[PDB]
């Protein structure tokens, strides 16, 4: 419990306030079950604020209130802002999407494709040469070869386990050294697999524009878009206490406890590394749902935005999932967002064309498109995360009462 954050305009959001009372309910209830220590959550739909609450606890330990200004380690959910960063680029022409990642990182010239193959002492890796280089766009919808690890099995993700990826102080353009000396799991350009490409990618930015990926990002995009407590460390004294922490059973992501925010280090990895609040974020959606533009200021061509949530592996693409096709049925995959295809087919409501992702430690985000609608959810968790966003989806559309 703790309710509204803000004024809001349900009806003229084409809600029923019955239909949004649903989502008090849920949360109260999952809060109750211990599912997470607490909850906020924001719904936008035809340029009003539909919902805004906040509920229960951001850090079960200190018993600090859950509130619009706590601050969450936000995981995948740095992907679409390293790829919106990535195209800003792409607008100037300063990089261009069927180029190789080589040329702005050389160790990828040389990288090889590893395959399971039967040796004298059960399965083995061959190694063998790439059919193609891994271009920029393979990066920004993972079909580059490039993996996790720690998603699923495989000899080539034990490889990378083995090689201990993050020990040590290191910066994204020793990161992508590390990543370079690994095999690949499939062939560039034929198989999507989600993994470190867009670590890979926020180097790549790096190189092109001569900054940190947070520094590009803070000049670009966080500060014009007022987004002022979103980046990659907590390293303002007066919002260290702001960071949200999971339940003490469900605060362990990779097989490691979650990282501290709250001391600085080298590494700012576009893939997995921001912080952000829920404010910061729904004001990056809203740019994004408006066709690249927010209160005045354009951050991307309207024609980009539709591009980058366009399918990239539709059955033209000649692309194929891979072993661990996390979208599932009905769900394609543009530059860095989800993209619905099927109305139904998707065991989750939605509508044909929304854009999500979602990130490790317990938040979601989606665009509606067809319906004027985003949707930012913050709640820290890890192993419920799934279920409670493919709930909330399902209540969030059960509660229209009216479509666009």
């Amino acid at each position: 419990a703790e309710g509204p954050v803000t004024a809001t305009k349900p009806k003229e959001a084409g809600f029923t306030s019955e239909g949004l009372a649903r989502i008090d309910a849920y949360l109260k209830n999952e809060i109750q079950a211990k599912t997470m220590p607490g909850a906020v959550m924001m719904i936008k739909r035809n340029g009003e604020t539909a919902y805004f609450s906040s509920f229960g606890l951001r850090d079960p330990d200190t018993k600090e209130p859950m509130t619009a200004e706590t601050i969450f380690r936000i995981y995948s959910m740095s992907k679409p802002i390293t790829t919106v960063a990535a195209m800003m680029l792409v607008e100037e022409g300063k990089l261009q999407l069927d180029e190789p990642v080589s040329k702005y990182i050389p160790s990828f010239a040389n990288v090889k494709v590893g395959v399971e193959t039967k040796g004298e002492n059960g399965m083995a890796l061959e190694t063998g040469p790439v059919k193609r280089a891994i271009t920029i766009q393979d990066l920004m919808r993972h079909t580059s070869g490039i993996t996790y690890g720690f998603v699923g099995d495989g000899l080539v993700k034990k490889a990378y386990i083995a090689s201990n990826l993050f020990d040590g102080d290191f910066d994204n353009a020793e990161f992508a050294e590390r990543i370079a000396k690994l095999p690949l799991v499939y062939q560039p350009g034929t198989t999507w697999d989600y993994g470190h490409s867009t670590d890979i990618l926020g180097r790549v930015v790096e190189v092109v524009s001569g900054k940190s990926l947070y520094q590009f990002e803070k000049e670009r995009l966080l500060d014009p878009l007022g987004m002022k407590d979103t980046g990659f460390y907590v390293t303002d004294p007066a919002k260290k206490s702001l960071v949200a922490e999971a339940m003490p059973n469900d605060r362990k992501i990779g097989g490691s406890e979650m990282f501290d925010p709250r001391v600085q280090k080298k590494w700012e990895p576009g893939g997995q590394g921001m912080v952000s609040t829920i404010g910061d974020y729904a004001r990056f959606t809203q740019m994004v749902l408006n066709g690249g533009t927010l209160d005045g200021k354009r951050y991307l061509s309207p024609k980009t935005i539709a591009y980058m949530g366009s399918n990239h592996i539709p059955q033209a693409s000649g692309i194929v999932p891979g072993a661990y096709y996390l979208p599932g049925p009905g769900v394609g995959f543009g530059l860095g967002f989800a993209v619905r295809t099927e109305a139904g087919v998707t065991p989750v409501e939605g509508s044909v064309g929304d854009l999500s992702w979602g990130g490790a430690g317990g938040t979601v985000f989606w665009i509606d498109p067809k319906e004027n609608l985003t949707v930012v959810f913050m709640a820290p968790m890890v192993s419920p995360r799934a279920r409670v966003w493919r709930t909330l989806r399902n209540i969030v559309y059960g509660a229209f009462d009216r479509l666009e």
